[PDB]
RNA sequence: ACUGAAACUGUAGUAGAACCAAUCGGGGUCGUCAAUA
C-alpha cells in the first residue's frame, strides 16, 4: 500500500530549505546557502582551517598493515517505517503505539520526528 | 587649327580600464520484500 501523504508534505513551509535570500535562517546566516530551486546563494560567515592533529602515533594500526576489523552492518535509512520517521503533530511527537500502519502518513496535520 | 605637366588618401593614436571560477553539501547508514491459507 502507499500512504496516502508524500513525506515532503508533513514539513512546514518554514523549515523546508530556504528559496530565497529573504528566507535564510540562522544556520543558513553563519553557515551559507546555495538555492537547490534556482538562483540565490549566500557565502557563510563561518569558515574552519588548520586542523592539525596533535598525537604522532595516532592511527590504531590492529597489529599488522593487513588487518581489518569487519564492520557490522551499516544499513540504509528506509523511511516507510513511519513509525520511527512520523510524528502524530508537528512539534514531534511520535506516532501513538498499538496503530496500524495506514495510520503512519495519514493527516495534513502529522509532522515528521 | 591638336589630350597640360607633376602630385602616396596620407600623418598621430596600445581594443583598453575595472572584475576572485565562485557559493552550499559529515563518504554517510537498518527493516524491509513477497501474498495468501
Amino acid at each position: 500500500g502507499l500512504y496516502e501523504i508524500a513525506p515532503v508534505d508533513l514539513l512546514d513551509e518554514t523549515l523546508k530549505p530556504a528559496t530565497d535570500k529573504k528566507q535564510l535562517s540562522p544556520a543558513d546566516r553563519v553557515f551559507g546557502w546555495v538555492n537547490q530551486r534556482g538562483n540565490g546563494c549566500y557565502k557563510g560567515q563561518l569558515r574552519i582551517h588548520s586542523v592539525t592533529c596533535q598525537h604522532d602515533d595516532a592511527i590504531d594500526d590492529f597489529g599488522n598493515q593487513n588487518f581489518s576489523v569487519p564492520l557490522a552492518i551499516l544499513g540504509q535509512p528506509k523511511p516507510e517505517q513511519a513509525r520511527f520517521y512520523c510524528a502524530d503533530d508537528r512539534k514531534g511527537i511520535p506516532l501513538e503505539d498499538g496503530y496500524d500502519r495506514d495510520d503512519g502518513y495519514s493527516d495534513s496535520e502529522q509532522g515528521l520526528r
